[PDB]
DNA sequence: ACTAATAGATTAGAGCCGTCA
RNA sequence: UGACGGCUCUAAUCUAUUAGU
């Protein structure tokens, strides 16, 4: 017996300075933002790995459709979306050793042969980018469970992109189960793949597919979280903070603060005294050079309520005019909504407000235009409050839906939470595999 | 400014400090691919 | 001044399964 | 690791009290 409130969906940006909702419908009608005039691959593996691969992007080039393309928008061609080039006929391959002794790895010692692989993969990575005097621009890995984790740390060092594809992804057809039927069929997403590992590997090479056109000045975003690791003596250190999304005078930027922050205690999830200072610190000053002045207002994400001493720290740390606010965000919460007539659930960007400052928010409903819903049951709402900072509620119920739909590794609608959470937790457990990282890069390229 | 040819360690030093930071940091830090770097020097 | 046992209320890992009738 | 969502079991600290050597 409450009115809901709906609030607009934004809007993002294509080429020549034009906007539209969908970044599919972009590529599809305008393609991407910037150019570049081709890239150079570069493979591993087997030689089945480079027949199927060569065979797949040949497929690419022609044009595929979908069981029902309401639901997804057919892909026309590679060349047709972007324009750049990528060929079949420029491929560098290193091979690998196939007599394979150690077959046994799937039920064998996990740590000896993690190493031993990871070591030789790496190792003869390096050989080649330090060797061959052809460039590379990116590195493909075909393998016929703590394993991807340790493949990106080792070569964090060496600053060079990298990307992974299962075996059963592309060559999809053959793979057959006791039963003779595919483990994984894909014949009515296909189109959808091509159009995700194309726009992935289009980001990888240096292209920035789109930026959003339709945010304030003077404001920062950032975000924390953190993980499980137990070595000596369970250091719950964490505190691997992620985002920046700064403004220069024209611009958007993804940078980040990165560093394993420790927290020696237990079970205190709640940050140290000592470290919370030495975040801000290196959060300021890389806003500040690019913009050549102080961040008015700024913004702190998170995922868990934190202690008063930390925001006291803070305020003694922050500078002059700057408002902090700690946003937290919940998932699990029984707020099961029901549709009065129709098959059919409610739509998305419906909020509900019960207090000044706590608020229900739904994503997850289905768009006016897809004719169809994100979730396959009834969905579930969000949860955001507002632990400590004084600001205007409405404007940050209405900016969180403009941040659901940067999740560069895929081209979904729309992503339920933030990505700002996503990317943190996404650089979690990959720095973590190696404790003798230093001095991380400040880039999204290396380890998505 | 000017500090002669004496320091001329610290002359090459503090250069070559600039210089190298700067490309460091554009490496690790931009997004925009790249594949050589022309310096310029007066 | 720390060691066991019942609750409320937070809070994090992993493992399956479908892909929109 | 293609990526998203919906689920399914497991664990653990912070309060505030009680029984206890
Ligand atoms: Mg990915």
């Amino acid at each position: 017996m409450k009115e809901l409130i709906y609030i607009e969906e934004p809007s993002i940006l294509f080429a020549h300075g034009q906007k539209c909702t969908d970044p599919r419908d972009g590529l599809a009608l305008f393609g991407p933002l910037n150019q570049i005039y081709g890239i150079k691959s570069g493979v591993v593996g087997t030689q089945k790995g480079l027949q199927i691969f060569k065979s797949y992007l040949d497929k690419i080039q022609k044009p595929i459709y979908n069981h029902n393309n309401i639901t997804r928008p057919m892909f026309p061609g590679f060349e047709a979306v972007f324009g750049c080039k990528w060929e079949s006929q420029n491929i560098v391959f290193k091979e690998i050793t196939d007599e394979e002794i150690r077959r046994y790895l799937f039920n064998a010692s996990t740590h000896k042969r993690t190493y031993d692989l990871v070591t030789l993969f790496n190792d003869k990575i390096i050989t080649a980018n330090k060797n061959d005097e052809e460039r590379v621009d990116v590195w493909f890995v075909i393998v016929p469970a703590q394993f991807h984790d340790q493949l990106k740390a080792r070569l964090l060092e060496h600053t060079i992109p990298t990307q992974i594809l299962r075996e059963s992804t592309l060559a999809w057809r053959d793979f057959k189960n006791t039963f003779g039927a595919p483990i994984r069929d894909f014949s009515k997403i296909e189109g959808h793949l091509a159009w995700t590992i194309s726009t992935a590997a289009y980001y990888k090479a240096g292209g920035k597919p789109w930026k959003l056109g339709d945010i304030r000045p003077g404001v920062c975003y950032l975000g924390l979280v953190y993980k499980k690791i137990e070595k000596s003596k369970n250091p719950q250190n964490a505190c691997c903070a992620a985002q920046m999304f700064l403004d220069n005078g024209d611009g958007t930027v993804f940078k980040g603060e990165v560093g394993p922050w420790y927290n020696p205690e237990k079970g205190e999830y709640h940050l140290k005294p000592k470290e919370a200072k030495a975040l801000l610190t290196q959060a300021l000053e890389s806003y500040k050079e690019q913009n050549k002045s102080y961040p008015k207002e700024v913004f702190i994400h998170a995922r868990t309520r934190f202690n008063d001493e930390e925001w006291n720290a803070f305020n003694e740390v922050t500078p002059k005019n700057t408002n902090l606010v700690g946003v937290t965000i919940t998932k699990s919460k029984p707020l099961k909504l029901y549709k009065t007539e129709g098959a059919f659930p409610i739509m998305r960007g419906n909020a509900y407000i019960v207090d000044e400052k706590k608020a229900f928010l739904w994503t997850l409903g289905f768009v006016p235009k897809l004719q169809s819903t994100l979730s396959m049951e009834v969905p579930n709402p969000i949860f955001i409050e507002i632990n400590k900072g004084e600001a205007e509620i409405q404007q940050v119920l209405k900016d969180i839906l403009a941040l659901t739909k940067l999740n560069y590794n895929a081209c979904i609608y729309a992503d339920g939470e933030p990505v700002t959470l996503r990317f943190a937790n996404k650089i979690g457990e990959i720095l973590t595999a190696s404790t003798e990282i230093k001095t991380p890069p400040l880039a999204f390229k290396y380890y998505i």
